[PDB]
C-alpha cells in the first residue's frame, strides 16, 4: 500500500539551545484545507485497507446485535407500592415503574413522554415521608435550570404548579410538610436554602440560609435526616471543602450550630442516631474518615473516629440500621458492615472480585440491594441479609452473554524496579496457556485516575471471538493512594511505561499469549502510553491501537484544553531537564527510520477540543514516513451508538487480520 501525499515542513523549534525540527506544523490546524483535505485522503486509505478485511461485517453484526439490552434497578418501597427504574435498551430515559404487592408492575412516571423530542430530562427524586406526594425536578434543553414538579402518587396529577428558577438543588423533605430545596434568587451568585411548605405559594417560601453576608456562599445545599429530627445545611464556594451547619428540629426554633466553620475540608452528614451525628470527611484524613460527634455540640475539635482513615479512600453507605465502609483493594470492591456503635459485624461476601453499587436503604428496609459488575460478568443485582449476612441474586443481566462462559482472574506482577503492579486478565472459560491466545492489553496510568473493572459489551464480543483481554493497573492512576499517582508523573512517566512493558512480557511468560498474538489499546492519557511504549519496544507487540492520544510532549500545553494536564505531565517550558525528560520518551519524538514498528491504527475525530487532532495526524504522518517494516500504520479520522460500534468492528478485524487471520479464532 501507499500512504497519502504527507509533505515535509521545516517548522522548527528551539528549546534550550537544543534544536529540534517539526516537518509537520500545519497538520496543526483543522480547517486548512490542506489538513482537512489529507483527513479525506487518510481515511479513503483506511477504510480502503479496511474493506480488505474477510471478517469485519461479521464482526460489525455481533456487536450490534449485542450492544443494547433491557436494564432494571432496585425495588424500594414509598408509601404503599414498590418503585423501581427499567429501561427496555432504547429509551433514551429511564422509566420509573411501580407495583403494588398483589398486583401487576405499572409505568409510574415516564421521562421519555414529558417532551416530545426527549429534551426534558428528570433530575433528582424525592418522596414524602409517607410516600404519598412525589418531588422531582426536570431539566429543560441542557440547562442548568430545573423545576420541583409535585404529584399525588395515588392520581398521578399535579399537586400543585411546579418550584420555577432552581438550581443546583437536592430536594429533602420534612415528614409530609414540604421540602428543603436550593435557589439563586427569590422563590447575585449568593445560593440560598429554602423550604417549600405544601399548600403554599412559592413566593412564600421561608429563605434558610444564605442571605445575610456570613451566609453568602456559591453552593448550598440541605438534608433533612431520616427520622425528621436533623437539619444539615452544606455550604461552599469551590469543589474544595465546605461549611456545615446542623439545626435540631425537634426543639423550637434552635439555631443553627456549626459542625465545620472553614473550608479546609469536605464533610458530609451519613446519618444520625438519636443526638449522635455520623460524618462523613477528608478532614486530616486524605483517605478520608466516618467520625461521630453530639449534634449539640458538633466542632471538629470533638468529633471521634467511628471507623478510622484506612490506606484506601473511604466512601460509607447506610441502611437497614447498619453502615457499610466501601474501599477499592488492587482496583476492586471490598465492603464491610458495621452497626451503629462501631462494631465491626463482618466484611460483606461479594459474588467476586469487581465493582459494586448499592447498599443504600431505608432504617427499617427488611434487606439491601447491591449490583456487580466486572470484565466477564454484566450488572447483576443482588439481595443481601442485614444480619444473617445472606447473599442471593435477584436479577440477572439481560445482556447476550452468559456468565458461565467467561473467567477474570486476577494476577500480580514485578516491573522494572521490582513494583508490584495488579493486572486482571479475561477470557472465555476454556482457554489454554498455550501461548496462542490473541490478546489485547489495556491501560491507561495516570491523573488518579484508577481502572476498575466494568462490563463492556465492546470487550464481551472480543472474549467471543477467541481473544482475551487484559488491564493493567499501571502507576500514576489511583489504584494505591496519592503516592501510586505521583510515582509515575512529571520525570517519573517513564515508570507507568515500564509497568505497561512489564505486563505484556508477563503475558507471554504465562502462557496467556506471544508476542505475535498481542495488541496494546489506549486513549488520551492512554493514547501517550501506547506511542511511547510502542516507540520504545515496537518489538513486545504485534498491534498498536492508540486513541485520542496526546503524543506530542514537547509542546502539548500550548493547546487551550492541553493546560489542565500540568500537575502530570510537565512541560518542555519549565527545564532544560524537564525538557530532557519529555523528549527522552514524547512518542512523536522517538520513531525513526531503518525501524519495524508493530502494525498500527491510530484513532481521532476531526474536530476535537479536548485532545486535539494534531497529536495524532502529525504521529501518523512521522510513522508513515519513518517505518521501515512490512506492517501498516494508519489513522481512522471520525466524522451514536452507530458510530461506536464502527468503531470497535474496526479496531478488532483490523487487529486479527494483522496477525495473520483468515477466519475468526472463533466462530461467536
Amino acid at each position: 500500500l501507499h500512504y497519502p501525499v504527507t509533505r515535509q515542513g521545516e517548522q522548527v523549534d528551539h528549546y534550550f539551545g537544543q534544536a529540534v525540527a517539526d516537518p509537520y506544523r500545519w497538520l496543526e490546524d483543522d480547517r486548512s484545507p490542506e489538513t482537512e483535505a489529507w483527513v479525506k485522503a487518510q481515511n479513503a486509505v483506511t477504510q480502503d485497507y479496511l474493506a480488505q478485511i474477510p471478517y469485519r461485517a461479521a464482526i460489525k453484526e455481533k456487536l450490534a446485535a449485542s450492544w443494547n439490552y433491557a436494564k432494571e434497578g432496585a425495588p424500594f418501597r414509598e408509601g404503599r407500592y414498590h418503585y423501581f427504574f427499567k429501561n427496555d435498551g432504547l429509551q433514551n430515559q429511564n422509566v420509573l415503574w411501580r407495583q403494588q404487592e398483589g398486583k401487576p408492575a405499572e409505568v409510574f412516571l415516564d421521562p421519555n413522554t414529558l417532551s416530545p423530542d426527549g429534551t426534558t430530562a428528570l433530575d433528582q427524586l424525592s418522596f414524602s415521608r409517607d410516600g404519598r406526594i412525589l418531588a422531582y425536578s426536570l431539566s429543560l434543553a441542557g440547562s442548568d435550570w430545573r423545576e420541583i414538579h409535585l404529584m399525588d402518587v395515588e392520581s398521578k396529577q399535579p399537586l400543585e404548579t411546579p418550584l420555577k428558577d432552581v438550581k443546583f438543588s437536592g430536594i429533602s423533605w420534612l415528614g409530609n410538610e414540604g421540602f428543603f430545596y436550593s435557589s439563586y434568587d427569590k422563590p447575585t451568585d449568593q445560593h440560598k436554602v429554602y423550604f417549600h411548605r405544601l399548600g403554599t405559594a412559592q413566593e412564600d417560601d421561608r429563605l434558610v440560609f444564605g442571605a445575610i453576608p456570613a451566609q453568602h456562599h456559591r453552593y448550598v445545599g440541605a438534608t433533612v435526616t431520616e427520622d425528621d429530627r436533623f437539619l444539615l445545611i452544606s455550604a461552599a464556594n469551590s469543589t474544595s471543602g465546605n461549611r456545615l451547619y446542623v439545626k435540631d428540629l425537634s426543639q423550637e426554633n434552635a439555631p443553627l450550630l456549626t459542625v465545620q466553620g472553614d473550608l479546609d475540608a469536605d464533610v458530609s452528614l451519613v446519618d444520625n442516631k438519636g443526638s449522635t451525628l455520623y460524618l462523613l470527611t477528608n478532614r486530616d484524613a486524605p483517605n478520608r474518615r466516618l467520625v461521630t460527634v453530639d449534634a449539640a455540640n458538633p466542632g471538629p475539635a470533638h468529633w471521634r473516629d467511628l471507623i478510622p482513615e484506612r490506606q484506601q479512600v473511604l466512601t460509607v453507605h447506610s441502611g437497614s440500621g447498619y453502615l457499610f465502609a466501601e474501599y477499592m483493594v488492587d482496583a476492586t470492591a471490598r465492603v464491610e458492615q458495621f452497626d451503629y456503635e462501631g462494631k465491626r459485624v463482618r466484611e460483606v461476601a461479594l459474588p467476586g472480585l469487581g465493582s459494586v453499587s448499592g447498599f443504600n436503604g431505608k432504617h427499617d428496609d427488611p434487606a439491601l440491594y447491591f449490583g456487580f459488575e466486572n470484565y466477564a460478568q454484566p450488572p447483576t443485582l443482588y439481595r443481601f441479609e442485614p444480619k444473617s449476612g445472606a447473599i442471593s441474586l435477584y436479577r440477572a443481566s439481560a445482556a447476550p452473554f452468559k456468565p458461565e462462559d467467561y473467567v477474570s482472574e486476577q494476577r500480580f506482577y514485578q516491573s522494572k524496579d521490582g513494583t508490584r503492579v495488579p493486572l486482571i486478565i479475561s477470557y472465555r472459560k476454556g482457554l489454554k496457556l498455550d501461548g496462542s491466545n490473541p490478546t489485547i492489553l489495556y491501560g491507561y496510568g495516570g491523573f488518579d485516575v484508577s481502572l476498575t473493572p466494568s462490563f463492556s459489551v465492546s470487550v464481551a464480543n472480543w472474549l467471543d471471538l477467541g481473544g482475551v483481554y487484559a488491564v493493567a493497573n499501571l502507576r500514576g492512576g489511583g489504584e494505591y493512594g496519592q503516592a501510586w499517582h505521583l510515582a509515575g508523573t512529571q520525570q517519573n512517566k517513564q515508570n507507568v511505561f515500564d509497568d505497561f512493558i512489564a505486563a505484556a512480557e508477563y503475558l507471554k511468560a504465562e502462557g496467556y499469549t506471544r508476542t505475535d498474538r498481542l495488541a496494546i489499546r489506549g486513549g488520551s492519557n492512554g493514547g501517550l502510553l501506547v506511542g511511547a511504549v510502542m516507540t520504545q519496544r515496537p518489538d513486545l507487540m504485534r498491534v498498536a491501537l492508540p486513541a485520542v492520544g496526546v503524543l506530542d510532549m514537547l509542546r502539548y500545553h500550548t493547546f487551550t484544553a492541553g493546560t489542565g494536564w500540568a500537575y502530570d505531565y510537565g512541560t518542555s517550558a519549565d527545564s532544560e531537564a524537564m525538557f530532557d525528560y519529555l523528549k527522552g520518551y514524547s512518542p512523536l519524538h522517538n520513531v525513526r527510520p531503518g525501524v519495524s514498528y508493530p502494525s498500527t491504527m491510530v484513532t481521532t475525530a476531526d474536530h476535537d477540543d479536548r485532545v486535539v487532532p494534531a497529536h495524532s495526524f502529525k504521529f501518523a504522518a512521522t510513522l508513515q514516513a519513518d517505518n521501515a517494516g512490512p506492517h501498516p500504520q494508519l489513522i481512522r479520522i471520525e466524522t451514536p451508538v452507530a458510530k461506536l460500534i464502527e468503531q470497535s468492528a474496526d479496531i478488532y478485524a483490523f487487529t486479527l487480520y494483522e496477525m495473520g487471520y483468515r477466519e475468526l479464532p472463533r466462530q461467536p
